[PDB]
């Protein structure tokens, strides 16, 4: 990843996440999966306007344009929320952990690490409420 590529890839990574959230919102059963999910709104959301603030300012230029379905119609809301949130965690820590290891920008940097923390520590609660719950 290069800090350009990255925000092009993160920045609707991101919006899906979000999208999930806010689905959660109406939907989730647990309260525990509601609170979640109003800090991956928060975070993601701050997250987006920083990228969206550095891409312009570094390449001059606006940032370019899972499975809401079946979490809709589900059964169990939590269960698969739990199920895509997951993946789509560990694909955001993976990808921030390559472009922290790549970029030179101090912005970057600390953005990384936030992500890796912060999605980190939610995926610990995700699987460990999926035991909880359904294990």
């Amino acid at each position: 990843w290069t800090d350009q590529s990255f925000i092009e890839m993160m920045t609707p990574h991101h919006q899906d996440a979000i999208d999930m959230a806010e689905m959660a919102l109406q939907k989730a059963e647990h309260p525990e999966l509601k609170k979640l999910a109003r800090n991956i709104i928060r975070d993601q959301e701050r997250e987006i306007k920083e990228m969206k603030t550095w891409y312009q300012q570094w390449f001059k230029r606006p940032v370019p344009a899972m499975d809401l379905d079946a979490l809709a119609t589900a059964q169990n809301f939590d269960r698969e929320f739990i199920r895509q949130m997951i993946p789509h965690h560990q694909m955001a820590v993976m990808m921030a952990s390559n472009l922290k290891t790549n970029t030179e920008r101090p912005e970057m940097d600390k953005l990384m690490d936030d992500i890796i923390r912060s999605q980190s520590a939610e995926i610990k609660q995700m699987k460990q409420w999926y035991q909880n719950w359904y294990g």
